[PDB]
DNA sequence: GCCG
DNA sequence: CAGTACG
DNA sequence: CGGCCGTTACTG
């Protein structure tokens, strides 16, 4: 609907992106969604302030493609920007370590592959460059979700397992495949990752570990990478969270996202005196003068998501309706 | 970058 | 801790 | 002025 003037907002969100200006980013990646989640073609500055997420600053740069059909502002963007985005596309590196990359005379990934010092993670992101940016039709995800499915419930059929993220909100493709497992009597779901990895580690099914701190009983999650057997399969990226049942609720909402739905659901909460998290709905929370939680308030009951939704005086919304 |  | 990551 | 999600979860 606007995509004439987003496409180039888009460019400058990006570019502040990568080189850490992250309010800056966050305040242009608001403005670039509502001028998409709109209908009609903004036309006129005066539209263009009265849409939440724009402002007069927005506004005059709206305007300026409208009447100019560009913005000089694309024409002072750093060169050193589109290396800055090579390198942070590289799982385990971001803003920080392109930048020092950068100010090391790096530009390439090759100059990343033969001069860099990775970490453990940062050599699995480049082995994956590619695998990592691609999406994977949702059939794959399915594929996916049972093969971990079926290794949790062979040694326990009780496990509850659900891929969320954009799966679960209906998408045509996915990124991460994302799986919730809990376990409906409240205790079972307890270290149950070492026996899960090791047993997809088994069968040649998890390819690579990213995040995974098996020393400690009380492990999260799980951040890998898998492939499925046979030709023609591509490394895809593996999340896996275990959650306690009393915790089911607010972890499949966060799971399920969006990223940027949950961000607006939790901040909702703030405003009420409440706060929102994977691990529950809280009220009566104190806050200092920054907005920071220090005191816990009382865990409210959510036994479901549309109780999360109904204790936020909020219309309960289908996953599809929170792909924002 | 926007907003209260 | 800072950095990066998850939705 | 100053928050912008989570007293979010690992890594080293
Ligand atoms: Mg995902
Ligand atoms: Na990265
Ligand atoms: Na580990
Ligand atoms: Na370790």
């Amino acid at each position: 609907h606007n995509l004439h003037i987003t496409e180039k907002l888009e460019v400058l969100a990006k570019a502040y992106s990568v080189q850490g200006d992250k309010w800056r980013a966050l305040g242009y990646a608001k403005a670039i969604n509502a001028l998409k989640s709109f209908h009609k073609p903004v036309t006129s500055y005066q539209e263009a302030c009265s849409i939440p997420g724009i402002g007069k600053r927005m506004a005059e740069k709206i305007i300026e493609i409208l009447e100019s059909g560009h913005l000089r502002k694309l024409d002072h963007i750093s060169e050193s920007v589109p290396v800055l985005e090579l390198f942070s596309n590289i799982w385990g590196a971001g803003t920080k370590t392109a930048q020092m990359w950068y100010q090391q005379g790096f530009r390439s990934l090759e100059d990343i592959r033969s001069q860099a010092s990775l970490t453990t993670q940062q050599a699995i992101g480049l082995k994956h460059y590619s695998d990592f940016l691609e999406r994977m039709p949702r059939e794959e995800a399915t594929e996916i979700e049972q093969t971990v499915q079926k290794a949790a419930q062979a040694f326990n059929s009780g496990l509850l397992c659900v891929a969320c993220g954009s799966y679960r909100r209906g998408k045509a493709t996915c990124g991460d495949v994302d799986v919730l497992i809990t376990h409906p009597d409240g205790r079972s779901h307890r270290g149950i990752f070492s026996r899960l990895l090791d047993s997809l580690r088994q069968e040649g099914f998890l390819t690579d570990d990213l995040v995974s701190q098996e020393e400690n009983g009380q492990q999260q999650k799980y951040l890998g990478v898998c492939r499925l057997p046979g030709p023609g399969r591509r490394h895809r990226r593996l999340d896996i969270i275990v959650v306690p049942y009393s915790e089911f609720a607010c972890a499949l909402l966060y799971f399920t996202g969006s990223a940027h739905f949950n961000r607006s659901m939790r901040a909702l909460a703030k405003t009420k005196g409440m706060s929102l998290s994977e691990h529950a709905l809280s009220t009566a929370v104190v806050r200092n003068t920054h907005g920071c939680k220090v005191g816990p308030g009382r865990v409210l009951p959510t036994p479901t998501e549309k109780d999360v939704f109904r204790l936020l005086g909020l219309p309960y919304r289908e996953p599809a309706e929170r792909d924002w």
